[PDB]
């Protein structure tokens, strides 16, 4: 076997093609299907695998009320090939209740977290073994990526931060070969808060369009300098913005350099990818609530301050639908690697009141060059149909 | 590994023998069984899979209500080993309310459709990665095979329309390699209306016998020239005829050239293949409805304008209970490439009323040139010990 | 890979220690498991499987009520990992209420037998592959082993028999290489009516100890040479004797040439092998009913008409609990090739009435050369904790 | 494949870090998970697995009332995928009411020990064959470590002991090749009483801490020469002492040569290693009870007559929480063995009582020489939510 070093060019697209759907709240109606959220999919060299992480119990079990919340220590994430939805024989690959996962070209590395929101623990699982831990740095809950972390040529990178919410945090990215943390280096550069970076390969560097949970609503943008493990930060150009709250499109801007302060506070974790000049990009239809789900290319997106030429939109799920985080993911292909998204479709609490529990489902499409017609593909579920 | 070219005698085959019967209905009365319709079976060059189009959920759920509908945003592409029944731990491949999948010696190639009626959008997944995409030609319900697709040296080759459903529609021959759309052909010769192929190779050509939906109680046939990417097209010469409705076989008639406009208007997904002048082929014992399954060799069938001397007949499922669909497959054997059908069994409604959902279990038969007796395999679930 | 030969000394052993037992009715009370009878393990040369002819239903199902029958269309070879139970994600291999399997060394063969009583068909799956089929000869139910078949350096050798029951019958061995039958002989020697054989090689022959429905209390034995398809019978000489109905030990006799006469009529299908002039053999413990299970070496059992001297006595299921059938099973060892057995302990209708199901679970013990002690290992499920 | 021979320092570690926790009692509340108790994780070259005494039932099965009776012939060896919780697709691996499984490098070795309890027999199943076999030498209740059993150039060594629970016994070790007891070496040394040894390599020796269910509350140590089948036998220095019930801190003691006599009888399985003259060990918290689970280093805890100076405590369930066994396991790393340990957390009768059965599920945690938190793990299921 060899490491993924990703030196193809990003293959060119028109826009997204279907590529899975698990329909995990439709059959936890009549099966025991796992509670999850934070789903995201990574993809070893021969397939791919859908995470997620459970809250430790089954959505027609007792268990399962109040598990709106995120972090308790029964969260281990679930790992299973991409359209086996999370049954109970599917595999718990660490403790956890934050994760970030990748392949190396030789063999998975798994960033899992757990422990107390002051003083929790990240352990870094590659091959089956535990190689390496570390500790809480802001006493803060520590947290990472909930997406696929990158690999070029053995080391790994993972993004993490640790701090307030919607303040200033301290936010690291680790560098790991082997499962074995060989560099930390702090962010650097014009971003003033990341959480949940969506990464992908752009050989020789790595790029993470990230959540700004303080003053923000255009979205964090990270570079990562492989080979001297020098950090950049900046802010998607484009005046269409991603994050969710948002101002909406007339009123709303980005320069590039600086949290645009509209809307700032919270997020929801998004995804985006430049293309020469352009940038594709998703984000929910809503600009106040995570519903729909929406990508498009904006010419000049990436290099121009405010640019808000939209063209090639596509609606991945209707604006009357629920959507939640939403992620990227680089699959390599012949000739050039492309990339994909998933977006996670929460139900459930608080958002739905009927029933006591809180889950998702996943969707996921990828790029394509070819042509494409249209569609809304939701979770699905008839609220009134489900246990509890 | 290397790619398939299937140049190999048809082997000489006396009848057909059991092969397969998955249960999946009379199991779901104590069991998560996916409710699916639509089922084939592919089979790689080591072992068999049985797929079907799911509909997003298991028969003992409320969701199972109203399945009678063709085309939901939920229904997936399930594969499993041929014998193991959609229990919840099995693969939704890709969304897809239409597929086709084969396997061209080293790789799946799986073409899934989803979307809007008048937008749809079919993907091909190849080896795990979607590699191309393309989109309604006619904006009315784009569609294809139901059953597997044949590749010969590298190049598989899928059949679908756009179009009227009875009436004229747009039919083209996409010519793929590894995923990648290389050729479309239209539509040649004297077959009037194309719908779900049941194609099988013919080294060095592809032959399949499909469904006419608009004129005709025979079923076209289409031949595909691999060489060139010619297509041609007829109907098959038989005057017993493979359609339902049907006429009955003292007032049927085919001259192999053009619909015999005898009870035309719809279909059911049907398979025949030539041996010499003589055809194999199968159809429902009803003429009306799609009820019992019969299968018998025609004397000059091939190759004589309206033929009926049927010899060989053998009953795979009583004229008292239900069939559906049904398509070819062929295996490869140490000699010669032989040739299986599967018999989709479907129950529920709108035929039976009881329960409100509508589901299927297949049953399945390989070529013989040994002995064979008697039997009738039905689905075998009484249904009023199921669910709803 | 290379066939298997066979060409290793019989271990001795000293007697019979634990090996599986995979808790199949225990577990029908809390899951989803197959409704089965006529199990049997065979082995492949790295790991073993358990079969069984399943009622294509599940326990708690309605479809359960009336499984006490033999022969049904829903009657599929369920194949598994020996020790995992048969749940709702087992392969059903073929269509069979009558079956065989053997593994060549290469790859595994089946013998599903299905179809009208009085007009069975017979198929030869091999790896995957239906390769060959055979029709009714005596049109009166085709029977096969229910217990591993034996190959040595490719041919496969299974005996089947179609005729009466407790009646004269025709018994032929066929002999296949890779699925197709290859040679059939027909049963020569003493025995007057071969049922259900448990065959074991004993290179360069095969034996079986089969079960006499007509006339007999001792048990038939069919010698096959594999080299010239030559066939032999005779009984077994021990006068301990192993089929029930049997007389009881005071009264019973065999003289290894014909059917003793004694409590003739039925059987039960088992087994036995020589070592020497002595006999390892089984039988259940009651002389009437198929309850306890019991084992011992006979001195001089093989060879000497009519030898009662027991030794080495194990109880394997005491006599207040259900056993079934029982059969034989080889695996090859470093030094020798070992002999194992299994026995059904089947409950349900008719002789536990609470329900109205039939079925069965396993347990399995191998020989040993090493000590043991004493235990009985009954099927555990409490039948008033049953559903039905 | 070649023999593991775990030539490799041991790593030096800072504590332990979240390695795996299965959830089986929660999700047993919406779902069919098997009832369990004294499990163990064993770990073969590539990947990890837990094993489990299962008790040949469900939870949510009327079968699981009484399962707190540690002996019956229903019990088998679960084995699965570290992290896939025991559902009914799990293999069970042989009948044993205590067991002990490793794995050499080529193959798994598994010892089982079923019967009854005067007369029980132990068979040793290496590679899929039973390859031996041995007879209880006291006729009391022959036992094993319940844990991983450790295997160095091709021998395995297993120590298993037969006689008074506390009073004196009879505690021998086996050596094992292939499957096949090759010695058996009695116990020598300063120990009273051994019952289930948590084992681990110590090249080129083997150490082992026990539970002393006679007359201690300080553990006994048994060393395994592996060339000349030599044993040593002490307890550990610490004066904080492992079993429970135990003293308390203040007035505990321990000279490392006999059992200390203070709350001698009975004990709970548990484990220890050396690091230079310090000693990492794990005990509950409580001193009567089995709650909670801490682990911590003890200066000089090795080598010094009662030395209790403690320093980096950890706590891996709150005293507030149900813990049980414990055992050690060790995995090989690309520069050192790291040694790991799971921690059982029985749930049920006799200690809660809404519930009629018994069972546990699992944490387990790897040592690690980075940096970690804090934080609890307990089983999490809350007993008013069970069935029974
Ligand atoms: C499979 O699927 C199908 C279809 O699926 C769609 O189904 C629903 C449920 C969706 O949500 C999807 O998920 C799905 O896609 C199902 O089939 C349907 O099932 C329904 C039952 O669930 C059935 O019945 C419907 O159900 C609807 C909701 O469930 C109702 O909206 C509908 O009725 C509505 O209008 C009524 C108007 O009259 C109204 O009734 C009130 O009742 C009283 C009756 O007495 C009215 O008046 C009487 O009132 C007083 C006393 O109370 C006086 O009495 S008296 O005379 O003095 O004594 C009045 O004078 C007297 N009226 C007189 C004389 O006229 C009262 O006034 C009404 N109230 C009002 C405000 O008007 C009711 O409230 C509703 O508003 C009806 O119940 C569907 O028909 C059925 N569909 C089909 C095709 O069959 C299947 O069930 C599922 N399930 C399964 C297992 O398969
Ligand atoms: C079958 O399926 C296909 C494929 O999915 C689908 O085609 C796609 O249609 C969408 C929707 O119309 C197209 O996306 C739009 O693209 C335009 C830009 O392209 C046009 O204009 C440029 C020049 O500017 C030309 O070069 C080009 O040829 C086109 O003529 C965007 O403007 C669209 O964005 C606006 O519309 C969105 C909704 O459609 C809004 O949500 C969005 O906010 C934008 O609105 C704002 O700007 C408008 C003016 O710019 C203004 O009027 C508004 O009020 C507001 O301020 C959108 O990106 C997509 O490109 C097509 N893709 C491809 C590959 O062809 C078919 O439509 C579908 N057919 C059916 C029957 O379903
Ligand atoms: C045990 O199992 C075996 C194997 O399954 C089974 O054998 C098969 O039996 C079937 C049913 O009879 C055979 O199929 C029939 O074949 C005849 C033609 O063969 C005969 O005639 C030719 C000359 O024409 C001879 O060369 C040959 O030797 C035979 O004598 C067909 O005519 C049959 O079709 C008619 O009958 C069907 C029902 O059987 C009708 O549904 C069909 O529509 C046809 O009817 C029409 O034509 C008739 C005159 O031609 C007319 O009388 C009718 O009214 C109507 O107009 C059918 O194909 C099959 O070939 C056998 N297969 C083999 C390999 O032997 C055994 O029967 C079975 N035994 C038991 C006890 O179950
Ligand atoms: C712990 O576990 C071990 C291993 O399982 C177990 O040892 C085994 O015990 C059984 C039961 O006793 C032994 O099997 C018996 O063997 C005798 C023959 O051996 C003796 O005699 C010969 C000479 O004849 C000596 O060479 C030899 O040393 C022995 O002394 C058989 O006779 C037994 O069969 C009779 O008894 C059965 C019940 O035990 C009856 O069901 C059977 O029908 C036979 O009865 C008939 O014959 C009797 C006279 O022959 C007559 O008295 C009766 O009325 C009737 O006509 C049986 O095979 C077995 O060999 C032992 N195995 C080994 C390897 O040692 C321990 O017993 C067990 N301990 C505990 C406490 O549980
Ligand atoms: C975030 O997470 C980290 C990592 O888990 C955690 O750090 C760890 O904290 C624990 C708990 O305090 C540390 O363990 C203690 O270590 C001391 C010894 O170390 C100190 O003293 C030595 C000199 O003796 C110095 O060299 C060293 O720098 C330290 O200053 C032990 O004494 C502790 O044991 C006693 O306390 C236990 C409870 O903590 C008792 O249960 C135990 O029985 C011991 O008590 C007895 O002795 C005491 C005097 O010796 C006496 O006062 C008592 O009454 C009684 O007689 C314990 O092992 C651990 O080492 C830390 N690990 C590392 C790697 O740093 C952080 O605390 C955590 N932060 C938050 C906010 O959660
Ligand atoms: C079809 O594929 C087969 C399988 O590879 C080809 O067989 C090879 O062709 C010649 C002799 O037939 C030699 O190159 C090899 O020895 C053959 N393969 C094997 C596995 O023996 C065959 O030529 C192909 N035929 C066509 C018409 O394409
Ligand atoms: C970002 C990065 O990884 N760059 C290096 C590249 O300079 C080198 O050429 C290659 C293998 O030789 O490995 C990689
Ligand atoms: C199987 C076979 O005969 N192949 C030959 C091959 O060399 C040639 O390139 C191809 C096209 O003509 O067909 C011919
Ligand atoms: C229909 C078709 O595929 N024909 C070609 C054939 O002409 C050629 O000989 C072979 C390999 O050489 O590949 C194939
Ligand atoms: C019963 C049987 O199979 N005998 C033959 C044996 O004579 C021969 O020596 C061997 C391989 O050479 O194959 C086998
Ligand atoms: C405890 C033990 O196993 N020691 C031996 C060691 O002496 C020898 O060097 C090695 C392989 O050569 O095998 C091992
Ligand atoms: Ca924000
Ligand atoms: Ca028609
Ligand atoms: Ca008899
Ligand atoms: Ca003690």
């Amino acid at each position: 076997v060899e490491y993924r070093n990703w030196s193809k060019p990003q293959c060119q697209i028109t826009g997204f093609a279907p590529f899975s759907k698990d329909n995990s709240i439709r059959l936890s109606a009549g099966g025991d299907i796992w509670v999850t959220r934070e789903p995201y999919v990574s993809c070893d060299p021969v397939k791919c695998y859908q995470f997620a992480l459970g809250q430790g119990t089954t959505l027609d079990n007792k268990h399962s009320n109040d598990t709106v919340h995120d972090r308790i220590p029964h969260r281990t994430l679930l790992m299973n090939e991409l359209g086996v939805p999370f049954h109970l024989g599917t595999r718990q690959v660490c403790i956890a209740w934050s994760s970030s996962s990748c392949h190396d070209g030789k063999a998975w590395l798994h960033v899992c977290i757990t422990g107390d929101d002051k003083n929790a623990t990240a352990s870094f699982i590659y091959d089956g073994r535990l190689v390496d831990s570390i500790g809480s740095w802001s006493q803060n809950i520590l947290r990472t990526q909930e997406s696929e972390c990158v690999c070029i040529n053995g080391t790994c990178t993972v993004v993490m931060t640790d701090g307030s919410a919607s303040g200033r945090a301290d936010t690291r990215i680790l560098f790991i070969e082997e499962g074995k943390i060989v560099h930390i280096s702090p962010l650097a550069g014009s971003a003033q808060h990341v959480e949940e970076c969506s990464c992908y390969p752009r050989y020789p560097g790595v790029r993470c369009i990230c959540r700004d949970n303080w003053k923000g609503s255009n979205r964090p943008v990270v570079d990562i300098n492989m080979e001297d493990y020098s950090i950049d930060s900046s802010y998607v150009c484009s005046g269409l913005v991603g994050d969710t709250p948002r101002n909406d499109d007339r009123s709303s801007n980005s320069n590039c350099r600086d949290p645009n302060n509209e809307r700032g506070t919270q997020g929801v974790k998004g995804w985006a990818f430049d293309n020469g000049n352009d940038l594709w990009m998703g984000r929910t239809i809503s600009k106040d609530l995570r519903s729909g789900y929406e990508t498009f290319k904006v010419i000049g997106g990436w290099s121009t301050p405010n640019s808000k030429s939209q063209i090639n939109r596509q609606v991945i799920v209707d604006s009357d639908n629920r959507s939640g985080y939403s992620g990227i993911f680089s699959v390599e292909g012949k000739s050039c690697i492309n990339r994909c998204f998933y977006v996670e479709l929460i139900r459930g609490r608080k958002q739905e009141t009927r029933v006591w529990w809180t889950s998702n489902s996943i969707v996921v499409f990828c790029g394509t060059s070819g042509t494409y017609g249209t569609g809304s593909w939701p979770d699905g579920a008839n609220i009134n149909f489900m246990p509890i």
